[PDB]
């Protein structure tokens, strides 16, 4: 029950850009995604924490990588919701600095913190055997 | 009245588009026909702002992340008499201040032209409204 505390309790549930470019055409992806969390490039550098709350198709087709998609992350930061394409997610961990201002917009939000129960719950259920 | 010009701040911010209003719109269709007559708050550098009508959109060469997406957009903006294009990453999601508003007024009024009406704000708002 005790709520995410450590930028390391969070990283147990953040999705790569490597890691959703593999990802982004199997059949699961939603069910796989939604509950994780992405460092995600909001524009200028300022990166985010954010928690993938869905997926959507943009209007768009677009390169990712090596690949091409068109599946955009619904995105959450406190009460900020909007749509990210999948190229904008950070390859590097989450900072102290933004995982505390993200905590900061949860509280701010009235938003409950997720616990380290369901952090674990999520890191297990997409273990990729 | 409807027929009187626009002379405060709230009456302006009706047909206000934040960014993540244009960054919601930039990829559906009829964006340039729903967008022009509306204001913006326009970043303009070191931070300063203005208020900006904007008159249409344009391609420009840089492709640039404009929040979850990408585009090259364009808005041409006036400014009494002064019209530029700038990207659409520079535009304020914040309200205009009344600084910004009576800087705007002097522009207009040193340019000689004529502000909008209620009744033609009161419009371009409804055109606008998302349902």
């Amino acid at each position: 029950s005790q709520p995410v505390s450590l930028p390391e309790e969070l990283n147990r549930v953040r999705l790569s850009r490597h890691k959703l470019e593999r990802w982004c055409h199997m059949p699961f992806f939603a069910k796989t995604v939604t509950g994780c969390f992405v460092r995600i490039g909001i524009g200028n550098p300022v990166y985010r924490v954010a928690e993938i709350t869905g997926v959507v198709e943009t209007a768009k087709v677009y390169q990712l990588g090596g690949t091409r998609t068109n599946k955009g992350l619904q995105l959450r930061h406190g009460n900020d919701q909007r749509v990210f394409r999948l190229e904008f997610v950070s390859n590097q961990e989450f900072t102290e600095s933004e995982f505390m201002k993200w905590k900061e917009a949860m509280f701010s939000a009235g938003m409950q913190l997720p616990t380290l129960d369901e952090i674990n719950k999520k890191e297990l259920s997409i273990k990729e055997a």
